[PDB]
């Protein structure tokens, strides 16, 4: 059996895998679809403030400029999303970016 | 209308918060309890293999040496755990080690 936290991690691995091609990496179209399918309420909050999160997410997160998102780069993206929810849990508005 | 992914992120923020002190940071005993309560399968696998993950997890993740774990240090720990689960999903023995 798995705890909720274990299940969550396991599910994140599945989510990554779902959007990969045979090279175990995610291309730009698939990353954007992953975001719309899995983080629609996050994206709606960005839209509410006039921000298109999807305009530059791929290029910001493709750290090595190889036109693919690997697992490490995917984890950085999940960390950015989690950070936003963490800030909300201390009273911030959603989609606050905030790279000061 | 939160998706499974959104709910999983919210739950990880709630899990972090369960273990924090008033400064919204986690001390060492609490981080070790968090690991035991939330990642027992990962820890069981390390223990089976002869790795005591808890011996230095705190010091490895507490890069600034304030003897607390903030949300970003906690995210780095979750990334380590997720990376292990990702390697496991490709056939690796669990608790395979990072670097990164
Ligand atoms: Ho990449
Ligand atoms: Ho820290």
């Amino acid at each position: 059996s798995n705890t909720q936290a274990e299940r969550s991690i396991i599910g994140m691995i599945d989510m990554f895998h779902k959007y990969t091609r045979r090279d175990d990496k995610i291309d730009k179209p698939s990353l954007l679809t992953m975001m719309k399918e899995n983080f629609p309420n996050f994206l709606s909050a960005c839209d509410k403030k006039g921000t298109n999160y999807l305009a530059d997410v791929f290029e910001k997160k493709d750290k090595n400029e190889d036109k693919k998102i690997d697992f490490s780069e995917f984890l950085s993206l999940l960390g950015d999303i989690a950070t936003d929810y963490h800030k909300q849990s201390h009273g911030a508005a959603p989609c606050s970016g905030g790279s000061q």
